[PDB]
């Protein structure tokens, strides 16, 4: 009903164990898009909460290289203000290139106050650039 998946899935977990601070894991991702000419992608995951107009949030995955089906088991901390209310966490996965900028592969993202409500753990669709600022969808069931 929207969960047609065209750029693959990203597993995530999301808990605020308290308003001032969220614990994002990021598990792993499976069918991510080929963007290199070797036909793989480097990917790696970025992290921040959106807008940011002095950039200071941003936090990243290591880059896995040469594959499809990421691994990345990584744990982040968010320490948040009461501003944080009217923002976004956004996830965007990104291929890591070396001799051009980097690509853009899927997004999504989650409201803050939605997270600090009720925590996420699951498997998401990954959405375009820009519905990914906006949106998320969990996968649908089998
Ligand atoms: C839309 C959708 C379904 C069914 O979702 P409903 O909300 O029950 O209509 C099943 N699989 C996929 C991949 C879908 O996007
Ligand atoms: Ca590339
Ligand atoms: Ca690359
Ligand atoms: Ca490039
Ligand atoms: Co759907």
């Amino acid at each position: 009903x929207m969960h047609t998946e065209r750029r693959g899935r990203l597993q995530l977990e999301i808990r605020a164990p308290t308003a001032d601070e969220i614990h994002v894991t990021v598990g792993e991702a499976r069918n991510l898009i080929p963007m290199d000419p070797n036909g793989l992608s480097d990917p790696y995951v970025k992290l921040k909460l959106i807008p940011d107009p002095r950039n200071l949030t941003k936090q990243k995955t290591r880059t896995v290289k040469a594959t499809l089906n990421p691994v990345w088991n990584e744990t982040f901390v968010f320490n948040l203000k009461p501003g944080d209310v009217e923002r976004r966490l956004s996830v965007e996965v990104w291929d890591w290139d070396r001799t051009s900028r980097n690509d853009f592969m899927g997004a999504m993202s989650f409201g803050v106050s939605e997270l600090l409500k009720a925590p996420v753990d699951g498997w998401y669709k990954l959405l375009n650039q820009e519905e990914g600022e906006y949106y998320n969808v969990p996968v649908a069931d089998a």
